C-alpha cells in the first residue's frame, strides 16, 4: 500500500532495513539509493529522450509512481524542466497526445451536468483545497483552440502551484470547464471525447462559469480560483464579473503584469534614466500590452511615490496604425486613450506611422516589445537608442520566440553589450569581447505560485489588485544588490520557493492590513510571518 | 476505488447512469465508448508513434490504467502488437528503457536474500498464482546480457499467458533471479540497479535456483514455473534438474520445437513427399536444432506410427565442418551422434563440408535452417531441391531476420511459388504472376499459453515430455482442411483464444491418462472438457 501510493511511495530510496520492515524487499531492485541520486538518475532517463514530447511522457511517468521523486527532479533542474512541463510541450502534449493526462486528477464539467456541479465536487473527495486552476482549452493567444484536451493546461499550471510555492499535490485540483470547441479537426474527430459542439454563446458559458464559481465557492471554501488559458472575448469580463465576489485571479493578464513591472523597475535602476527621465516605445496596443504599461505605472507610483499622471506621460503607445495620439483624426478604442498623447500634432501624427519614424520622433530609452508580429526591433532602431541613453532596456516579450521583436543576441551585439534585456523565453548566454550578457526572463513563476501560497494561508475574501502589486513589490526588492550588479532584473529562478515565501509573505501582510484575512492564526509581523509560511511549504523531500 | 484500479476500470465505457450512481460523472470526459470503439481509438494513439519503443511506452500507460482495454487491443490486433509486446521490443526496453517495467509487479531475488525466498513470495500477497516466469537476463541467444533488466521479459511474456490463454492477469507473477551480469556496461553504470557483480558460478547459481524452486512449490502450489531467456550453459541442464521434481517447462527449448514440429508435418502433408520420403538437411548442430528434428522424429511416430530409427534416417545434420557422419574422423559431440550418417563413407564425408556439395550429394526435400550464419540458402541451393520434390520445404528459422537462411519473397520467386515457407519472423506476402503466397510463422505463442492453460486446471504433478508432444500434435491438428488448401501450416494467430483451450484440452486429458492431475473436479472426455476449459478462460471484455 505504501509502494502504489504515488504520495508516499519512495522507490529505490527505501532502505534495506525499511524493505525487510514494511515486507517490500522483494519488490525492488537491490540498490538503494538517496533523493538526490534518484534525481540524478531520473535526469539521465529524461535526457536519454531527444523530443521534449518523450521527456514529458517519461517525468508523466515519474509523477504517477513517485510524486516526491518528480517535484524532486523538477526543483533540482527548473529552468530546464520549465519548457517540458509547461508552455509550449504541455499545449502539444493536450493537442496530440492527449492520454498523457487521463490518469490524472481532472474534473470535468459541461452543459450536460448543468445543476450537478457542486455534486460532481463533493463526489471529487478532496479535503482542505487550496489552489483550483481552470480553462476551457479556448487559449490566451488564440492558437490551438484544445477543447476538452484543455484539462492538460490546468494539470501542468497546477503542477507549477506544488513546485514554485510547495501547495501540497493532494490540495490542488484541475479543472475544464468544456463549452464546446471551434476545433474543425476535433469536431469532426472520431476520438474526440469532449462536447463535440461549437462553443456555446456568451450567455450560457456565464450561466455555467456562475454555476462553478458558485459551487466552487462552497464545495472548496479554502481555494484560490484561477483562470488560465481564456481566449481574449472572455478572460478580462471573468475577471470582472467575479474578482470581487469570490476569491480568484488570472495570471495571464494580472501575473504577467506583475512579473514584468518588477523586471521593468529593475532595468530603469540599472540603465542610469531614472522612472521620470524614462521615453517608453510601447510596441503593441493590445489590452494586455496596456495592463503592463498601467502595471509598470502602478509600481513606480507604489515603489517612489511619483504622480501617476507623470509616470503615464512616459509611455508612447504604437498601434497597427502608428504612435497613438489624440490628434491623429481616428476614435480611439478606451483602452488606448489613457496612453494617448497629448503633446502630438495632427501634422506629426501623419508622419509617425512606421516604428523607425516614431523611434526617430519620441527619441526612446525603452521598447517594449508587447507586438507579436515579428522582429521590428531593427538594427537601426536599436542604434536610435543608444543615442538617447548608455543602457537601451529592450524587453522582446512576443511569443514564441518567431514572433519576438529582437533575439537577445542582436539587442547585445548591435549595443556592444549595452542593451538591459528580459525575455518571455530562456535564451543561451551571449558572448561580447570576452564580457558575457544573458537575458532576464520574466516567467510567470515568479508571482502566481506565492500569490497561491499567500490567498492560501490568509484565506483572504477576495484578491483585489493591492495583493498583485504588493507581490510585484515583492519580487522587485527580491533582486538583491550582488544580483543587480551581475545585471539579473529577478532573483534567479532556482531559488522559487525563497521566492515564494517572500511574495506569500507580503500579499499576507497587505490582505491583514486590508482586513480581508479570513485565517486569524497567522502572525502580523514580517520575520515571524514569512518563518511561518516556510513551514507551513510542503517540499519534495521523503518525511 | 473502481477508476484507480486497473483490473475493474472502464474509462469512457462507464455509462452516464453507471457515472451517476458510482458518483464519477466530472472524472470522465462526457463521450461513452463501447470497449471495440475504446480499442480503435488506442490502435490509433499506438500508430500515432513512429518507434516500436514509444508504440511499446502508450501500451505500458494504458496497461497501468484499463487492464481490459490493454489485452482487448491486442487480441484485436495481434499480430501487429506481438512485435512490440515482445521480441524484439521488448528486450531493447529492457537494455535501454528499463524505468519502463518499475510500476509493474515485479518479484526480485538475489543472494542478498538466501533462506528468505519463501518470505519474500509470502510478502507479494497473490492468491493461487497459475504461471510464474523467470529469468536471470542471461539471453537464450547470448546477446545482451540485460542482468536484473531482464525483470522486463518475464513481465512481457507473463503478459502473453494472459492474452493467449485467458490465464487471469491476477494470476501470473513475473520474476527476475539476479545472478549478476557479464554486461561491462551495467557493471560501471552509476543508474544500474542490480547486484553490480559478474555472473555468480554454477554452484552457488544452482543454491540460489534451488531454494527459488523449493519456495515456489510450497509458496504459489498452483503455479507452473516457466524458464524464460536462460543461456545455453544452464538451460538444459535445469530443465534436467527439475523437469521431474517441479511443475516446470523452458519455452525457448521445449515450446519452440514443439510449434515448429506441428507446422513442420503439414508442410509435409501439403508437399507431395510423405514423412519416410523426406530426405530433410537440418543447417544447423547446436543441442537446439537437435531438439527441433528429435521433436519432429516423436511427433511423426505419434502421429503416424512409423519405427522412430526410419524417422531418424530421413535427417542429413551440416555442422561447421559439413555433413554430420560416423566417417568422417572426428570424435562427436553427444548430441550429434544420433543424426550422424552411417550411410556416407570417409572419402564422401572429406567431399561434402560446403552446403552446395552437400545439397548436391544428399538429394534433399526439406531445408530446415537452424543455423544462425546468414543467408546459407541460396538461388543454386533451392534450385537443386527443385529437382528432388514439386514442393520444397524451406523453413529459415535463425533470428533475426538478417541472420535468416532465405527470405520468403526469394524462396517462392526461385521456385515460382512452389516453395512451402514457415519462419521464426511475420513476412508480408509474396505476389508471383497474380498468385499470393505468405509464409507460416511458427510463433512459439501457439503452444506455452495452451500448456500453461492446461497445467493450471489440471494441476500435474510435473510436466513430462508426453505433455509437449501432446500440445504439438493438437496444434497440427487444428491446421483444418480449409487452412491447409490455402498453404497454411497453423491454425490462425488470431484465433490463439480457441487455440490455447484446444491445446490445454489435449494437454490435461494426456496428464489425466497419466495420473500426474492433481485437480480431480475436470471433465474427463474431450468435448465437455474443452467446454469447461473455455469458460475457465479470462477475458478482455467488461463484467
Ligand atoms: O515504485 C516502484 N518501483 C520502483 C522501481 C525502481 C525504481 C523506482 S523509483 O521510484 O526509484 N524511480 C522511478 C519510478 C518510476 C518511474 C521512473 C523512476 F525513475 C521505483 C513500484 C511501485 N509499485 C509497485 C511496484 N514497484
Ligand atoms: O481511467 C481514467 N480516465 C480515463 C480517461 C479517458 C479515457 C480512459 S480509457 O480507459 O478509456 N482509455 C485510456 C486510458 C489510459 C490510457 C490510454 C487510454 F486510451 C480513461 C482515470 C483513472 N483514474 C483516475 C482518473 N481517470
Amino acid at each position: 500500500a505504501i509502494l502504489t501510493d504515488r504520495y508516499i511511495n519512495r522507490g529505490t530510496a527505501f532502505t534495506m532495513e525499511e524493505r525487510q520492515k514494511l515486507h517490500i524487499l522483494g519488490r525492488l531492485p537491490p540498490v538503494v539509493e538517496t533523493l538526490e541520486e534518484q534525481v540524478a538518475r531520473v535526469y539521465g532517463q529524461v535526457k536519454k529522450y531527444e523530443k521534449p514530447i518523450n521527456r514529458y511522457q517519461h517525468l508523466v511517468s515519474v509523477h504517477s509512481t513517485n510524486t516526491t521523486l518528480y517535484y524532486a527532479t523538477i526543483l533540482a533542474h527548473l529552468e530546464e524542466m520549465l519548457p517540458i512541463i509547461y508552455t509550449p510541450t504541455v499545449g502539444e502534449a493536450c493537442m496530440e497526445y492527449s492520454h498523457l493526462f487521463f490518469r490524472e486528477r481532472g474534473v470535468y464539467f459541461n452543459r450536460l451536468y448543468k445543476g450537478q456541479f457542486r455534486n460532481i465536487m463533493r463526489d471529487a473527495g478532496y479535503q482542505k483545497v487550496e489552489v483550483v486552476v481552470i480553462t476551457d482549452g479556448s487559449r490566451i493567444l488564440g492558437l490551438g483552440d484544445l477543447g476538452s484536451n484543455g484539462i492538460g493546461i490546468s494539470i501542468g499550471k497546477c503542477s507549477l502551484y506544488v513546485a514554485g510555492a510547495g501547495i501540497d499535490p493532494r490540495l490542488i485540483v484541475p479543472v475544464i470547464l468544456d463549452v464546446g470547441t471551434n476545433n474543425e479537426r476535433y469536431l469532426q474527430d472520431k476520438d474526440y471525447l469532449g462536447m463535440r459542439e461549437k462553443r456555446l454563446g456568451d450567455e450560457e458559458f456565464y450561466e455555467l462559469l456562475d454555476e462553478f464559481m458558485e459551487a466552487a465557492s462552497a464545495e472548496w471554501p479554502n481555494a484560490v480560483i484561477q483562470f488560465e488559458d481564456f481566449s481574449n472575448n472572455h478572460c478580462f469580463d471573468i475577471m470582472e464579473r467575479y474578482q470581487k465576489k469570490y476569491r480568484c485571479f488570472n495570471d495571464d493578464i494580472q501575473g504577467t503584469g506583475a512579473v514584468i513591472a518588477a523586471g521593468f523597475l529593475n532595468a530603469i535602476k540599472l540603465s542610469g534614466v531614472s522612472p521620470l527621465q524614462q521615453r517608453i516605445v510601447v510596441f503593441g496596443a493590445g489590452s494586455a500590452a496596456v495592463g503592463v504599461a498601467n502595471n509598470i505605472a502602478a509600481l513606480a507610483a507604489r515603489m517612489y511615490k511619483f504622480p501617476v499622471q507623470d509616470l503615464v506621460k512616459t509611455f508612447y503607445l504604437v498601434d497597427t496604425k502608428g504612435l497613438v495620439t489624440t490628434t491623429r483624426g481616428d476614435q480611439l478604442a478606451a483602452h488606448k486613450k489613457l496612453l494617448a498623447r497629448t503633446d502630438v500634432s495632427a501634422e506629426d501624427s501623419a508622419k509617425l506611422r512606421t516604428l523607425e519614424e516614431i523611434v526617430r520622433f519620441v527619441k526612446p530609452t525603452t521598447l517594449l516589445g508587447l507586438g507579436g508580429v515579428g522582429p521590428a526591433f531593427t538594427e537601426e532602431i536599436v542604434k536610435m537608442v543608444m543615442q538617447n541613453t548608455e543602457r537601451p532596456i529592450i524587453f522582446p516579450l512576443s511569443n514564441p520566440t518567431s514572433k519576438a521583436e529582437v533575439t537577445p543576441e542582436n539587442a547585445y551585439k548591435w549595443t556592444n553589450g549595452a542593451a538591459i534585456v528580459a525575455s518571455g523565453s530562456p535564451f543561451p548566454p551571449t558572448t561580447i569581447g570576452g564580457k558575457t550578457f544573458k537575458p532576464s526572463q520574466g516567467n510567470n513563476l515568479y508571482v502566481f505560485p506565492g500569490v497561491g501560497l499567500g490567498c492560501a494561508l490568509a484565506q483572504p475574501t477576495h484578491i483585489p489588485e493591492e495583493l498583485l502589486l504588493t507581490a510585484s513589490e515583492s519580487l522587485n526588492l527580491l533582486t538583491t544588490e550582488g544580483d543587480l550588479r551581475e545585471g539579473r532584473l529577478y532573483p534567479p529562478l532556482e531559488d522559487i520557493h525563497n521566492i515564494s515565501a517572500n511574495v506569500a509573505t507580503d500579499v499576507i501582510l497587505e490582505a491583514q492590513r486590508m482586513k480581508i484575512d479570513n485565517n486569524k492564526k497567522l502572525p502580523r509581523t514580517r520575520d515571524e510571518l514569512l518563518a511561518f509560511v516556510k513551514k507551513a511549504m510542503w517540499k519534495p523531500v521523503y518525511s
